[PDB]
């Protein structure tokens, strides 16, 4: 009834493509960002964490698109915005004019040919520029750019300063995205280590320090508006492409790669830490909501595999609003997943927050169970485990599950909150 046999989960899952390639890709990818997210030399676990759904595969060779007011003249556009910064007082749809208007500096050679869901971004050689990725348009309304009252710049901005500017204002894009309790130490060394980067040849010093954290006090939304999020999101598919002089504005862009696919990318990571492969590892999944779930992540069509597709950026783009693979999507898979990282003390998922929906007891049951068979044989051992004992956990997987749970310092429904609740109350 809730549990299904390893030999019934192959036959109904047999129509599965591109898992192997996926998996590689956005590990691959997950990886690589590393270099810009924690690039920064502190890891301390205890950090911040990470209906119908449309896909977002593009169907009419249509490039994102967003519209913005009238062109701005640079130089006045860097100085407002300058002004604005060490003002702490910045007016959102000017920073986007301006970002928009400064993607022209940043110019790269494509290495290779760049096709997206039919979209032909430029073939191999081509000059290209975070344009090319997307259509900007733009009215007849000219922006504000007031000048706040501290900007005594009668020469040009260079180009260096304009690609600091640039840097800054979109590392503003993570800062807003980081939130929660007890966040105020990590956004204080993220913003450190940002000031340092944009204030460091190629590029140069703007603004003295902490003005960046002061203005993104007042900024703390940003992530959500969504033009400033698709300048974001354009940045860093374009320096995730192209080698360039200012790539490390991608310290502030990298977090908008796999925005809201934190189910997807979850399941990706577990099959790599348990060193299956996906079609192996599917097979451990016997309860029957996980079909469903497991089919939603590998719709085909949405170049999942695909090397610097819109895919990997389509929340941060508006290709989707609902998305096919969030936590919430994929809530069974996603449960199960850290229910198995609790039974392995990792703190990454004790800190994680529970899918209420998503069947949690279930999950858990069966997290025990998996938890045990991957702590250091195989699907149909583990099933008829499970049959042997009536579907229940065994006392050993409680206590360890406890063991864990009780001796962590809970978060608000997190899954180490649930353990406690359900095995320790």
């Amino acid at each position: 009834k809730i549990f299904v046999n390893p030999s019934a989960i192959r036959a109904g899952l047999a129509d599965l493509e591109m898992a192997e390639e996926t998996v590689d890709l956005i590990n691959r990818n997950i990886e690589d960002n590393q270099a810009h997210l924690q690039g920064e030399p502190i890891e301390v676990d205890e950090l911040p964490e990470d209906y119908e759904y449309k896909y977002p595969a593009i169907k009419d060779l249509k490039k994102p698109c967003i519209t913005l007011g009238k062109a701005p003249d640079l130089n006045k556009a860097y100085k407002s915005v300058l002004s604005g910064m060490n003002a702490a007082k910045l007016d959102p749809d000017d920073v986007c004019s301006y970002l928009a208007a400064a993607m022209q500096f940043f110019e790269g050679t494509c290495p290779e040919d760049w096709t997206s869901y039919g979209i032909l971004i430029a073939r191999k050689g081509d000059k290209i520029t975070p344009n090319s990725l997307v259509e900007i348009k733009r009215n007849d309304v000219e922006g504000n750019w007031a000048l706040t009252g501290g900007m005594e710049m009668t020469r040009d901005p260079t180009v260096s300063e304009h690609a600091s500017l640039v840097g800054l204002l979109l590392s503003l894009y993570r800062l807003s995205k980081i939130s929660g309790q007890n966040t105020g130490n990590y956004k204080t060394n993220i913003a450190d280590r940002i000031e340092q980067i944009f204030e460091t040849a190629p590029f140069v010093k703007i603004v003295e320090h902490h003005t960046l954290m002061t203005t993104h006090k007042m900024c703390a939304n940003w992530s959500t508006i969504p033009n400033f999020r698709f300048l974001a999101g354009t940045y860093d598919m374009f320096f995730s492409r192209i080698e360039h002089l200012y790539s490390a504005i991608r310290v502030g862009t990298v977090v908008t790669a796999y925005e809201d696919c934190s189910g997807l990318v979850s399941f990706t990571g577990f099959i790599k830490q348990i060193n299956l492969t996906a079609r192996e590892a599917i097979l451990y999944f016997f309860h029957k909501n996980f079909e469903e779930e497991i089919r939603r992540m590998f719709e085909p069509g949405q170049e999942t595999a695909v090397p610097h597709s819109y895919f990997i950026h389509f929340r941060s783009l508006g290709l989707s609003g609902k998305s096919p693979y969030s936590s919430n999507a994929v809530g069974h898979v996603f449960n199960l997943i850290h229910f198995v990282g609790c039974y392995m003390g990792q703190i990454r998922s004790l800190n994680a927050t529970v899918i209420a929906a998503c069947a949690p007891h279930e999950m858990s049951v069966l997290g025990g169970y998996l938890g045990e068979e991957f702590f250091g044989r195989g699907p149909e051992a583990v099933y008829a485990r499970i049959m042997m004992n009536g579907g229940r956990l065994k006392r050993s997987h409680i206590r360890r599950y406890v063991s864990v749970s009780s001796n962590h310092q809970a978060r608000p429904n997190s899954f180490a909150e649930f353990l406690n609740k359900t095995y320790s109350s």
